[PDB]
């Protein structure tokens, strides 16, 4: 692994009365950070579980 598209990848939460549950890959961390995306405006640097975290960023 070597950095991709992910890592980089804006965090987005959306706009609407509940939030779910998300992980986003931390760059200059090197590590996932917690969240909560709430549907309405998102992108894809959403983890459901901190085990899905790693495997688009650090090669595992």
């Amino acid at each position: 692994w070597q950095p991709p598209w992910y890592c980089k990848e804006p965090v987005r939460i959306g706009s609407c009365k509940k939030q779910f549950s998300s992980f986003y890959f931390k760059w200059t961390a090197k590590k996932c950070l917690p969240f909560l995306f709430s549907g309405c405006g998102g992108n894809a640097n959403r983890f459901q579980t901190i085990g899905e975290c790693r495997k688009k960023c650090l090669g595992k």
